[PDB]
């Protein structure tokens, strides 16, 4: 029950700040885990940019923060091909930062003859790369997804993501992901714990979401701690830790 803690997975919109301000008791929640020497690694399941790009909005807020602080289901599901297939000649649908990502892990993008269609929160999507990505599809490739959120919230309130390109491709190929490694997929925090060290006995998501959030904890078999900053009162289903926002999660060690 808390305290044995060493690392924590941080969300980042809903938990840590929201609507590009940062939230009340944010900073003063890093502190106390320098203090009381603890590690900590946001995540994000958002691959319309890469984790560097993250880096830079934080500290642009206000948060001088290292390079592997931040991660994003870009970079997992990129180690995760080069775990196990090695670099790969994709078909991106994905965005000019997430295709970096790509390309820092060997990777290669092959619009012609690719053995891989990966999908991300393509934010550059038009109905061309939908088109090719389809076909290619029906030719059999191996079909991989960044994460499987279907909307993403946002200033103009929830807005088409991966899921909701995913129901395109669904529905004209009959064809769904062979593999989705974002939350709540275990993989993120198995790759966290490896990248870092710290092993599963020690390690606990903090977040806001309530489904996933909650279940990714549940799966990859970690402590999960909902803070209320989000969209969350209505509950059922699996429960976890809670608390307000980082005040009370500070004040808790
Ligand atoms: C009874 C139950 O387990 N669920 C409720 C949820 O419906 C309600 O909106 C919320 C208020 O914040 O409290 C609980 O989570």
């Amino acid at each position: 029950m808390l305290d044995k803690i060493e690392l924590f997975i941080l969300d980042m919109d809903g938990t840590f700040y929201l609507d590009d301000s940062l939230l009340p008791g944010s900073l003063e929640f890093l502190e106390t885990l320098k203090e009381k020497n603890k590690r900590f690694v946001f995540f994000t399941n958002n691959s319309s940019l890469g984790a560097q790009d993250y880096v830079r909005k934080l500290r642009n807020m206000g948060v001088d923060v290292p390079d592997d602080a931040v991660v994003t289901s870009g970079e997992i599901t990129a180690e995760h091909m080069l775990k196990r297939f090695g670099r790969c000649r994709i078909f991106l649908l994905g965005t000019p930062q997430l295709k970096k990502v790509f390309e820092a892990y060997g990777h290669v993008i092959d619009e012609e003859n690719p053995d891989f269609v990966v999908l991300g929160f393509d934010k550059t999507l038009t109905y061309e790369r939908l088109k090719k990505a389809c076909i290619l599809l029906r030719k059999g490739k191996f079909y991989i997804a960044t994460h499987p959120d279907i909307n993403c919230p946002s200033k103009e309130g929830p807005v088409p993501d991966a899921g909701s390109i995913m129901a395109a491709i669904e529905a004209s190929t009959g064809r769904k992901p062979d593999l989705i490694a974002g939350k709540p997929n275990p993989l993120v925090v198995d790759v966290i714990s490896e990248k870092f060290g710290v092993p599963k006995e020690r390690m606990a998501m903090v977040g806001d979401r309530l489904y996933t959030d909650v279940k990714l904890g549940k799966n990859a078999g970690i402590v999960s701690i909902l803070v209320l900053t989000g969209e969350t009162t209505p509950e059922d289903l699996e429960r976890a830790e809670t608390k307000p926002d980082f005040v009370f999660k500070n004040l808790g060690e």
